[PDB]
């Protein structure tokens, strides 16, 4: 990755890196982050142009840290099921409950 900006939350490449990695520790562990259901399969209904082939899981990505469980805010980090990073999506400026994408995923 690369610094992103999702919404008007900006994050740098360092820590969408630490999110993707971390998504990626979890999956491969078959474990999630607490009591929440993160990271889980993601399915591009919307047709996000992502540069990787899926099958993709999410996990939230958040200023404070890498996500521990807890409310997740409206940022998450896709991943496909080698850990290759697809790209960063918010439901900031999204409509219901869809997605939008952060700088640089279209």
């Amino acid at each position: 990755q690369s610094a992103t900006t999702c919404g008007s939350t900006n994050y740098s490449a360092s820590q969408v890196r630490a999110a993707a990695n971390a998504a990626c520790q979890y999956y491969q562990n078959d474990d999630t982050a607490g009591s929440s259901t993160y990271p889980h399969t993601y399915n591009n209904y919307e047709g996000f142009d992502f540069p990787v082939d899926g099958p993709y899981q999410e996990f939230p990505i958040k200023s404070g840290g890498v996500y521990t469980g807890g409310s997740p805010g409206a940022d998450r980090v896709v991943i496909n099921t080698n850990c290759e990073y697809a790209g960063a999506i918010t439901h900031t400026g999204a409509s219901g409950n869809n997605f939008v994408g952060c700088s640089g995923t279209n």
